[PDB]
């Protein structure tokens, strides 16, 4: 497997707050059609990198979705978290500038000025958010199949028929969301996909904001970010089971997956 970084995997390795690689940051200057964006990326990680851009939910920022950039840059990805244009954008608009900073993303990688020159492997992207950014998400997937993978939390669009995505999906959901309810939400998404690998991990108690800065199962939720995008950005088999299995854990009030290997 040319795309495989970094030791191999332990529940440790990727239950910590870091991964093996050192993570540097950047503000990117002139955002090509989204509100700002900071740039994650590894120092150390020894091969070109698959890329991935994080959207938030409607009024918020990157500060809600920022602490993926640290967790996945460290174990081998480039990351770009976004503020969109407006914070009252929807889910097809958040989708759109995803998708235009994973362009941006690829511009850096061929711009000799940039830190991120030459670190990407820009066949091999990922997409994530939160709530509409989530929604933007599962759009970006269903409108670019070649995307390797999609992990958005607390998804919310006004349609949930996303049979339409081939590209291998975990969706984060949160118990006790008030604001994308999990049964007209979260659970109709996951069911609607028919053709992909695909996992439903809903969190005990949670609020809406339950996979967002700050909250306080980062070992869990990171673990399973982090494995869903090795396995299926870096066609990564090492983390086939941390990836695929039922966490088992009390943490988690509803798991449900398809497809995996
Ligand atoms: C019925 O659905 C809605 O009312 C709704 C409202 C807000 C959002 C959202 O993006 O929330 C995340 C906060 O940043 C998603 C769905």
């Amino acid at each position: 497997n040319p795309y495989a970084r970094g030791p191999n995997p332990t529940a440790a390795s990727l239950e910590a707050s870091a991964g093996p690689f050192t993570v540097r940051s950047f503000t990117v200057s002139r955002p090509s059609g989204y509100g700002a964006g900071t740039v994650y990326y590894p120092t150390n990680a020894g091969g070109t990198v698959g890329a991935i851009a994080i959207v938030p939910g409607y009024t918020a920022r990157q500060s809600s979705i920022k602490w993926w950039g640290p967790r996945l840059a460290s174990h081998g990805f480039v990351v770009i978290t976004i503020d969109t244009n407006s914070t009252l954008d929807q889910p097809s608009s958040r989708s759109s500038q995803q998708m235009a900073a994973l362009g941006q993303v690829a511009s850096l990688n061929g711009t000799s000025s940039s830190p991120i020159y030459g670190k990407v492997d820009t066949a091999r992207m990922g997409v994530m958010g939160w709530a509409m950014g989530g929604g933007g998400s599962l759009i970006s997937a269903a409108n670019n199949p070649s995307l390797k993978a999609a992990a958005p939390q607390a998804p919310w669009d006004s349609s949930t028929n996303f049979s339409s995505v081939t590209v291998p999906t975990l969706i984060f959901a949160c118990e006790n969301d008030s604001i994308a309810p999990v049964n007209s939400s979260a659970l109709p998404i996951y069911d609607s996909m028919s053709r992909n690998a695909k996992q439903f991990l809903e969190i005990n108690g949670g609020s809406h904001s339950c996979a967002n800065s700050g909250n306080s199962n980062q070992a869990l939720i990171g673990k399973k970010g982090v494995a869903w995008m090795k396995r299926f950005m870096d066609n990564d088999t090492r983390y086939s089971t941390f990836a695929c299995e039922n966490p088992n854990s009390t943490r988690v009030s509803d798991f449900r997956t398809a497809n995996c290997s």
